[PDB]
């Protein structure tokens, strides 16, 4: 199991246009194209992403272009983020990619949000950590991905995944 992996079981793979759990325009690999409601403004965001004329909808390969670069933006965020960087330092391989999957998710900025969490996970209080993380938003409207990083933050292996 790796990053990939995992993101693309949380998020799935679609060819047309559809709106996430949010109602928001996306595309892909979980890839958002605009927060807002008119699908034009939709459309034309993605057409500018890929750079080609879409009629709204994509190939295989390219929903894999946006995903290899979505996974390397967040990762670089992290690296960038002066509250993100010393917890990704601290962890372990596994939970390195929870983390990351909150980003892709969330955003540096909400992710940068969960400051008592994110000083759990740099002690290695795993347990605690896991009990503060469900105080969220985030878990309460998307349970059962929540569910899915939070186990994972938890003991540190793929099992939620397999």
């Amino acid at each position: 199991m790796n990053i990939f992996e995992m993101l693309r079981i949380d998020e799935g793979l679609r060819l047309k246009i559809y709106k996430d759990c949010e109602g928001y325009y996306t595309i892909g690999i979980g890839h958002l194209l605009t927060k807002s409601p008119s699908l034009n403004a939709a459309k034309s965001e993605l057409d500018k992403a890929i750079g080609r004329n879409t009629n709204g909808v994509i190939t295989k390969d390219e929903a894999e272009k946006l995903f290899n670069q979505d996974v390397d933006a967040a990762v670089r965020g992290i690296l960038r983020n002066a509250k993100l960087k010393p917890v990704y330092d601290s962890l372990d391989a596994v939970r390195r990619a929870a983390l990351i999957n909150m980003v892709f998710q969330m955003g540096e900025t909400g992710v940068a949000g969960f400051t008592n969490s994110l000083r759990m996970l740099q002690q290695c209080r795993w347990d605690e950590a896991a009990v503060n993380l469900a105080k969220s938003r985030w878990y309460n409207q998307t349970p059962n991905r929540a569910k899915r990083v939070i186990t994972t933050f938890r003991t540190g292996t793929w099992d939620a995944y397999k």
